[PDB]
């Protein structure tokens, strides 16, 4: 019932199916992109312009490079999960690293020192990256690159601006469309954890997947959960008021999680699942600041009130409640805003008397979210399918003004790969073997395919766009604008990358160019 | 689980599909149109010589030549659903522009400047076809153009013009038999919105696929809905009363609309869903328009009483209601005239005081629609086939002349697509570009397909046709119609086309042209 | 030499409007120009190098003072004071000849052949 | 009627066809070398150690890599005729680089700036060769170096040294058996030329494939001959007296040449064939230099006697003549010596009124093999099965000998390769190119490969053998001896390569991997 595919062949063949997955999303990159028609699972068709959709529906008939293939999605969706953007670049990159690494294992060559000459290339062109980023410390500045990030006309991206010129730093700004067509800024006591759900069959709204819930009651315990006569007392304190509950306490068991994804399928009981922040005794410091900030009390047995009866000042309040994979985030619920603001007093307090060096940065990271909020911004609305045009487009405004002033700013149109690319051949290594040479040679080569991909597939030769850019002075942020076939500056023009995008599809695409040509043995399940 | 398809060969299968399917709705066209023999679901065959059924019927084995023709089939139903006919032309017209779409991309031309080349072309040939268009603005002449619109005598196309004549603009005529010959106009209470129901699942008579209620309660609210338990109540009061119920509460989910729609296949629970109208502070401001107007009150928890229970006086009446795709009306229900009487009183002093802009016409648009009411028509009877060949006849002459009055007239018998044709000649683009210059000559010979589609399935050559319409003067009204095979004016005749379905139908086909040749790799999901 | 001299010739089908200049014709005349293009880029890529940035050099610089691009040392020179020239006589009989076998060639519309039984 | 083969698996298939010919000669190599067994072309079969032997039989089925062996064939076959051994040598050299070459190829790299590389690197390797080569200076080291080359004791070796010891350079020393067991030294009147017969169809004896004939008159001219009757009339000659007759006038065309293997095959007529020394006014001073050594007239038109008859006077005569691929020689007939001592005076006087300097130095390489003479050795008798046993050694013997004093002396085993080997790492070219590089370390590790071969099938690793010589000092002469398996020094030992095989086996597998990687397409002519 095992497979065993092994020798030089058995690469090729996953190369095959990662080459034809960099094929289909190979085409999705540029400007000029090309459509990709999908076959809907019962009905209209479905013709996708973006290299994420395409990414999540791959998946090629033979095993191995179908397993080669899912092996690229992971960089492609983590890369997404992690910067907002840049599966299309990550999956061409990660393609053309593999090819040309494979190109040069054939020739019989050490993967070891191969892998290792990639590694630490791309990590010396990260920390080049960093200097290749631009930063922005100004607000009007940062109105600039905001509203020219957003799709077309300002405006909008001059409301974000605003948005985020209100709250400093530590976020974090969330969206909604309605009532009337004007631009309403809100400012509620609302606040944020880098945690998940348990399941992603909570997803109440695809393809977005995001959970989001309206005025319903949270709550939260330290210790980990697995019996259920207590919930289903709470389920009975949730159907005596047909409101919705929240519930985030570390660890669900597969007992309670199946029990709950089964009476949230059938609509009865509409549950929410997730993890706890933090761990040991700054766990039961984080749920009792978010207990009385949503105005509820801590279930917790170190006082310690836990039985089978839970009540309605057991669990808080939350007006709005929006979550995704890595995050989660409450706001709207006008409750104790004096403990907003006493919480904030006490960390204080803990921060003047503290000796310590890693309660200092712990009540200083919870001070920032703290302080920061959540502001919640309101947007017009023309017609009915304008608005919904709009908040579109102001999500992928806020996702890319965000991921762009997190970890900085460089040039766009993929020709800031070639300026990282130029700068490998004054790489001089240690111990300096052939094979570390040759690895810095294919991440050079490899940096030259997505260029190239955009400007072949969008109508023009990207042998001579490559030369014209490269040979010209690399510094005074000269380009190339596939979008309007001229050379200019990126810069001043408007066409711009999040250095965040650009680091994390790189680092993914060698992580897993790492993981497949140091692979020399697959296994797979057959059939019969 | 998901097959590859790739290339310039994977365009011609689903091209091939596309042109399957213009093949059998192409031998449909023409005044001499042929029949299409359809094989029954059980017992007898059905003939067709509408090019709406076929379209909805036809789907090929292939995959990929059937999400091609089903990509067509959407831009015919659109065009249907929006214009209210013109399926056949443009199903033939979106064949035509890929046809000689592909017959050019095949030379290695430039897909990007050749769709670019197309919407350009056409779209300020939709310029052109506003100045071709022939306006009416008087009712005699109205009276003319609905008589000759209507299928064959006058005396009931001179009803629905005088039908029209008495409530001038913003509609809207609703039809109706029986039940003494003669001819029975009557206005009353009515309204209408341009929203749709929730699903296509309501549909009471196909193949009309029209939702219509006699002797039955409204009810609305502007929030979401999701719970049931209330809705369960009122369907205790919808069961000690068997009548069916309205409701429109915005967005239904899942839970509520599957019970919805399980009580009414079994024939205990006549219900229905359907959306809300305008957005935000509009929503309560247009059911509660609607709510005293059908005889009841408002349930908003702005305040606000919502509970369990409900009585008549949560609940307005209506004596009948029919809804469409994208269309809800109301009518002929004997509540508080005064209501509406008086609410147009208050839409006076709101514009009177008002000060913006959008308020304006948003008080404009629905002091329209109150004001014009729904006008409902009574249709004589001689026998009984008589009074439903004559319903249907009223029927698309009433959507026809809607068509035609809406968005202008145009000669009709496809000519005024050649005189659309020879304009392009002129048209010197920016900047100007051989590619766009080759996408415009595409528009060009795919203008002559219709025509000649049209003359040759009738029984004559198209070539020398298409020369003595072109080579004769276009403006004098020149054309040729099939039906008698002659040389004749268009316009006096009686052989007319409305401007909106020539406009819709030519857009359309250029926009699924767009997502077609555009399109470079397909997928597909496989059997094993 | 060097196969530039079609390029030179290819870049002057452009400014050729024909009579009566109906659009087929204008299509050979863009044929005569892609298929110029064609020696050259097999020069340059069967000798090592792409052959689209050596046809963007040569045709973007003033193609008058005798630019030209040796694929023997691989550098930019002119080609006359480098040595790499060819007569003349060999480019007007290869490509008139070319043209006159194109010729009976395209307009051929049916084929016959003896078969074997 | 003509097969084609593209890309880059044509390549490859050839490659194999080469790679299997250099399997069947690899397992040849070696003092321990193996047995190939050969099915016989009527009878039992015949075993083979030689590497020449094989290399002559083999020829695979499928025609690409048919030709692939073949071509290294040549070179193998090429080296043996120019160097008298290193054949196994130059055909595992030959796949060497030819393997290690389609190795790096298979990366896309340049087959031009490779070939480049290797070419510059070897010939480099080849003045460096020259400095790794012991010159012999000394008779008596000279007869330490015979001896030791001669296969086991001294004494017959100790006897070619004293032989050549006489006649110092220009050669050229013949052996012969018989008559009685003792050491008979005869130095008679005899020459020699560098050119060869005109078909390889007149080999008296196979397969040492040398046409020797005893007692036989001689006749030249400087003219081209075609003419038959002429030949017909001496043919008349040459039956008036049943003896052979010996023929080299430049080029005998096809009709004289098929009359003359004709009478050839039927023993009718005993002919020989064969072609002009030097060219212009040479000719006619050289065949006219050799007709009264053997005692003849020149039948020269310039005087000129030419008709159709022929007597003694026009036709010399020779004791023995021995003739192979490039070389002709004359010995034994008791002519007028006083020719060969006239003649040589008449040079001395041209040469010392000769103010060119040409005409000195073609004085002086005619003054030179005319003074040599011929030197022919007898050898002693002890059975019948001992001098055949001894004319095999004492055959092997010379001709190793001659090609050790004619280029000089290396270590053998195999060691030189590796010497030279590890001098690419110091060669840095211009303009220094990655892909010359690539060809430099081709060059090493292929050099490698005869080595490892030799170590691999005598019965120990080859990498440790390598690393033994080559971690050691390179310079005082170390090595291994697979015969002994032991740390030894090659020279004092006994193991030595002459320099004149290690040069062309070299050269000639470098030779044929050039035009063997350049080619991209193969055609070959099939059977329908």
């Amino acid at each position: 019932e095992l497979h065993f595919n092994k020798d030089m062949q058995a690469l090729k063949r996953m190369q095959a199916g990662v080459d034809k997955l960099a094929t289909v999303v190979g085409v999705t990159i540029g400007p000029k992109g090309r459509n990709v028609v999908l076959e809907s699972k019962f009905g209209a068709p479905k013709i996708v312009n973006d290299g994420v959709t395409i990414a999540r529906e791959v998946e090629l008939s033979d095993p191995v490079e179908n397993i080669g293939a899912t092996l690229v999605r992971q960089a492609a969706a983590r890369t997404n999960d992690t910067a907002g953007d840049g599966t299309t670049t990550a999956t061409v990159l990660s393609a053309a690293f593999i090819a040309e690494g494979m190109k040069i294992v054939s020739a019989g060559t050490n993967p070891v020192q191969l892998v290792r000459g990639m590694e630490k290339t791309v990590q010396e062109l990260v920390k080049e990256l960093r200097k290749m980023s631009s930063v922005v410390q100004t607000d009007k500045d940062l109105a600039n690159v905001a509203c020219v990030s957003a799709g077309g006309n300002t405006d909008i991206g001059s409301l974000i601006s605003d948005a985020m010129a209100k709250v400093g730093r530590t976020g974090v700004v969330t969206m909604e469309e309605g009532k009337t067509a004007e631009d309403q800024l809100v400012f509620v006591e609302g606040m944020q954890f880098e945690r998940g759900y348990t399941s992603p069959y909570f997803v109440t709204d695809p393809e977005r997947m995001i959970c989001e819930y309206e005025n319903c009651k949270i709550l939260l315990v330290d210790k980990k959960i697995s019996t259920a006569r207590d919930i289903i007392t709470i389920l009975e304190s949730a159907i005596r008021g047909n409101y919705p509950l929240l519930i985030m306490a570390e660890e669900v068991e597969q007992e309670a999680l199946a029990t709950l994804v089964v009476n949230k399928l059938r609509g009865t009981l509409k549950v929410v699942a997730i993890k706890a922040p933090g761990f040991g005794e700054r766990r039961s410091s984080y749920l009792e600041d978010i207990a009385i900030l949503t105005g509820g009390t801590v279930v917790r047995d170190e006082m310690g009130v836990s039985l089978e009866q839970a009540t309605d000042a057991v669990l808080g309040t939350a007006a709005k409640i929006t979550i995704t994979k890595e995050r989660t985030t409450v706001v709207g619920d006008g409750s104790t805003a004096a403990d907003v603001a006493a919480r904030v007093k006490q960390i204080r307090n803990l921060q003047m008397q503290t000796d310590q060096d890693y309660e200092r940065e712990k009540l200083q990271e919870r001070i920032a979210r703290l302080s920061g909020g959540v502001a919640i911004i309101q947007v017009g609305a023309q017609t009915e399918t304008e608005l919904k045009e709009k908040k579109l487009r102001v999500e992928d405004a806020l996702n890319a003004t965000r991921a762009a002033v997190e970890e900085g700013v460089v040039p766009g149109g993929g020709c800031t790969l070639l300026r990282l690319s130029e700068k490998v051949d004054v790489i001089k290594r240690r111990m300096t073997d052939p094979e570390q040479q040759m690895g810095a040679d294919i991440i050079k080569r490899a940096l030259c395919y997505p260029i190239k991909l955009i400007a072949q597939n969008a109508g023009v030769n990207g042998s001579v766009v490559m030369n014209e850019v490269m040979k010209n002075l690399d510094r005074p942020h000269y380009g190339y604008n596939a979008a309007t076939d001229s050379f200019e500056n990126l810069m001043e023009t408007g066409i711009i990358d999040p250095s965040k995008v650009v680091r994390c599809s790189m680092e993914n695409a060698v992580s897993v160019a790492k993981t497949f040509l140091l692979a020399d043995v697959v296994v797979t399940e057959l059939k019969e």
